């Protein structure tokens, strides 16, 4: 009940007392481990499965207690008067409203608790933008544009989150239908192959269905589809000057520019749900900067993504008949030296998987000492290439789900009543 | 209760009904996932925690039923007369003895159930050597030498297991003290650095402590330390002609021979415990062939193993000041093309991590169709380099512990009464 996690590269041993405070569930049982299921039911939020006035006050009290404990005023009168104040509003309104300071704490700790995120050494350096006064899709488009500008910061990227009004009933819901604020379109072809990004082919067509004007090329930035207060979503195009992009070159191979690759600088995921004190925020886009491999390994090289190992190995002229020539591996390392180099030579913030995973080990030390633990998902923390030459491969990690938290939710076009 | 596992590269969906038959536990709970703890208490067997005459007959019946079900004679008279026969012996002797055919089935299914093993497409092609008539360490050394010869098969390797007498009391225990039959010595130095293999430095010194004559070099094959029926273990040196080794060269870089590397062909793990029908076999060395990465990635490049990324990147002349030049990754791929090439050009059976992981996906299809599932540990199945350009990265796997099974046990020098 005071568990032990070893590192097998250092023999360092840490002790996790934080998992005791865990409330949510994991999907594993004593007789089956689901640690490799991608989207377990526990990590998802249906708009039906909200909460009711009863369910709310434990979640509120629980949250308020950890907040006042953290500003060094647990159980005090200022604390207890807030419990009463929320209590009264939860009886009255059946819901309740967070202070600015409570929204900022709750947001930063949903990132801090994000067990699948390797960048968390930065969790308290998060800029929270309060968009809870937003009422229209145009309002949403305005707040999201300012988010992009700020977080992008001319390439010196800054973490940020923009938080639209919380769910209440379930129908009147704020939702960004894009999975990420900046994303490349995906168009299928006559012969069936895919230009652009296969991941977003479904979404690309929903935008065309709502009347988008697709420049049917490769790296076409999708428009935003913003649903405000349950009303049908509306298309807006980010001003291109606001979309920072990196052309991908190589510090040795001159033909790498010929490949004609580029990516956007800002990873800003827009489809997930923030949960603070039992309140659900269905529109909460959040952003930081990339780890190289997310582009260079997954985006570019997943078979069902850009799938470029083909042409890169070609231009390297590689033994491609035999599978055991490791021609796939060989071209994957070059593609990742190129994304790093390109981003750095353009002064756009990026981290390599070695730097980031050492920071996570550092951050894990801090959380275990100053917090009693650090929830971590090994399956997601280990980078998708050169796994075992990074320190996180040899680090045993306890996974458990604390709150405040980020969660998945269905795509709104499967649930929305039009 | 009839769970679903998706593949996210193919959208293939499989259904696991086999996990229902699961008996052992996993270490995870509804509130915490231990899927990345290396040696969980559930995967270990203490020599105290055997079983007693009561505990035995369920385990026997359970095992016997799955055996007779599998030779297409469930619940029959031949089956029921065996249940009675074992029952009687479990009352009489408080233990019992397996048929040859029951030992062979049980062994093959302990491999079949090995959730952390990616080579299992081969599980029914396993040669079982019955060493249950062995009484002395010299007998053990004889059986192990024949195992090496057979399994090595002049380079065309064959899977095999040799099974020494089962535990009974707990003191009179057959144990191979080596962690693997063939392993390279590990000697510390004056300045502290390690020649040989750092992993086995502890074990190397126990052999010297028992009087081994160390040729204090690099790739010195350790002697066997064989404990028979609880008596103190005894040193034997495998005839060198029986130890097949591969010198490691590169199909491009001529300086790769200068590195002066080699590995043994036969991976044969000797320290684990086979568990069949509630009987414990503490000495059961088992072997197949290597996947490249176990040598080329872990053995050669782990910081606390051979740790050669240093010199390889040097001879490639690599940007080594900056961490983000990926010089570590770049040299890891070359080292793995070299292990593959060397093993193949010597006609020694080896598999690359791409070939092996596709086979595992094939094997997983077969087990789900003809067995209702396949227990799998993603943390261990995904290879330690180029993780996400192999199909197992995108395959959700259910982990659960069936029986017959292989298990860890303490090192005998911490438990043995001398
Ligand atoms: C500041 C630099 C950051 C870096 C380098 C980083 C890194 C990563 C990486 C590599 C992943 C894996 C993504 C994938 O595999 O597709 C991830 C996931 C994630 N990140 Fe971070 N991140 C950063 C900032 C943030 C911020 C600011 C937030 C929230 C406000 C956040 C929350 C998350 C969440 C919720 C996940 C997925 C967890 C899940 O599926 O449950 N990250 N991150
Ligand atoms: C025939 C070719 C085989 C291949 C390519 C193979 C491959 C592998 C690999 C790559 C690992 C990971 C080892 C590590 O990461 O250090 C592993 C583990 C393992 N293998 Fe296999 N293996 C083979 C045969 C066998 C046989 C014949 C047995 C048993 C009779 C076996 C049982 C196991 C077990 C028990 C583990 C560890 C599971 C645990 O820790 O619970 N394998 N195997
Ligand atoms: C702030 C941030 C920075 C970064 N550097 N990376 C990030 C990656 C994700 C992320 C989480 C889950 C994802 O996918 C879930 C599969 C679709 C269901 C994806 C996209 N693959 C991204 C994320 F949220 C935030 C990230
Ligand atoms: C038959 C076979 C073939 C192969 N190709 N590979 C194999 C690897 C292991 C294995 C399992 C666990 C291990 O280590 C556990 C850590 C020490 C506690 C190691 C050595 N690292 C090897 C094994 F059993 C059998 C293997
Ligand atoms: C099946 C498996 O759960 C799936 O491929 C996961 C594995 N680990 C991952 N890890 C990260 N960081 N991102 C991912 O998309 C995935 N995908
Ligand atoms: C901490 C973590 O459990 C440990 O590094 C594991 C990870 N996965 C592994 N996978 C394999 N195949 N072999 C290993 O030794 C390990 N080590
Ligand atoms: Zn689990």
């Amino acid at each position: 009940r005071f568990l032990k996690v070893k590192n097998w590269e250092t023999d360092v041993v840490l002790t996790d007392t934080l998992h005791l405070k865990s409330t949510l569930e994991t999907g594993c049982t004593e007789h089956i481990c689901m640690g490799s299921i991608m989207l377990p039911s526990q990590h998802t939020r249906k708009p039906e499965d909200v909460a009711t006035k009863d369910q709310l006050f434990p979640l509120a009290k629980e949250f308020l207690d950890q907040y006042y404990s953290s500003i060094k005023r647990f159980g005090s009168k200022a604390h207890m008067d807030r419990l009463e104040e929320v209590n009264k509003e939860i009886e009255s309104t059946s819901t309740y409203q967070l202070k600015d300071t409570e929204l900022i704490y709750g947001a930063k700790h949903a990132w801090r608790n994000a067990s699948r995120c390797v960048g968390r050494i930065q969790w308290s350096k998060l800029q929270v933008f309060d968009a809870r006064d937003c009422t229209t899709a145009h309002g949403m488009f305005n707040y999201i544009c300012n988010h992009v500008k700020y977080a992008t910061n001319k390439g010196n990227l800054r973490s940020a989150i923009t938080i639209f009004p919380q769910r209440t009933d379930g129908k009147h819901d704020f939702r960004v239908w894009n999975s990420q604020l900046i994303r490349y379109a995906g168009y299928k072809q006559p012969d069936g192959s895919t230009l652009g990004d296969p991941a977003n082919v479904q979404f690309t067509e929903i935008c065309i269905q709502q009347g988008w004007k697709a420049p049917r090329g490769r790296f076409d930035v999708l428009p935003l589809l913003l649903q405000a207060n349950g009303n049908d979503p509306e298309l807006f195009q980010i001003p291109p000057e606001l979309v920072l992009e990196v052309p991908i070159r190589h510090p040795k191979f001159d033909w790498f520019k010929d490949l004609g690759l580029k990516w956007y600088g800002l990873p800003a995921v827009s489809n997930m749900l923030l949960e603070i004190g039992g309140l659900e925020f269905s529109a909460c886009p959040f952003s930081g900067w990339y780890m190289g491999t997310e582009i260079g390994v997954r985006d570019y090289c997943d078979n069902s993504r850009y799938n470029i190992l083909e042409e890169v190995a070609k231009k390297m002229d590689l033994d491609m008949r035999k599978t055991s020539s490791l021609w796939k591996d060989q071209a994957l390392v070059e593609i990742n030296i190129a994304v790093l180099y390109s981003f750095q030579s353009d002064k756009v913030t990026i981290v390599d998987h070695h730097s980031a995973t050492e920071s996570f080990i550092k951050h894990m030390e801090n959380e275990y000492r100053c917090r009693g633990g650090c929830p971590a998902d090994w399956v997601w923390i280990v980078p998708p290439m050169s796994g075992s030459i990074t320190p996180v491969f040899h680090q045993e990690m306890l996974n458990y789900r604390l709150t405040p938290s980020f969660e998945y939710q269905p795509d709104p076009w499967n649930t929305h009543v039009w």
